[PDB]
């Protein structure tokens, strides 16, 4: 079917986002933003809705996608926090801005 063609897709790119081809500027998305661990005591009220890939990955795993745009919108609301948070000249926005070009190219390249 359609949808877990298109699911196979997400899967090869979330695989790749954390291969380590990409580990150079993938890494501060591999797991939860630890705020308390990091001093970022106002994450969680500028930040209503965490994300990150080891969070899309228990959800890839656990057949929580539906379909191909319910992936992609995690993965965009993990870099529009990293936007929505961070100054744009931090080096965390430098390596969010390489990751999402990593990701919207080969997401482009979904079948259809
Ligand atoms: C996903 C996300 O937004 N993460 C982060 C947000 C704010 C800070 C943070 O502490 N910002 C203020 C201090 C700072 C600036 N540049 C690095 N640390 C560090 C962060 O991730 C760890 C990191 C460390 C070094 C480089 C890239 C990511």
């Amino acid at each position: 079917g359609k949808l877990s063609e298109q699911l196979k897709h997400c899967n090869g790119i979330l695989k790749e986002l954390l291969s380590k081809k990409h580990a150079a500027y993938a890494w501060p998305f591999y797991k939860p933003v630890d705020a308390s661990a990091l001093g970022l005591h106002d994450y969680h009220d500028i930040i209503k809705h965490p994300m990150d890939l080891s969070t899309v990955k228990r959800k890839m795993e656990n057949r929580d996608y539906r379909d191909a745009q319910e992936f992609a919108a995690d993965v965009r609301l993990m870099f529009s926090n990293c936007y929505k948070y961070n100054p744009p000249d931090h080096d965390v926005v430098a390596m969010a801005r390489k990751l999402q070009d990593v990701f919207e190219f080969r997401y482009a390249k979904m079948p259809d």
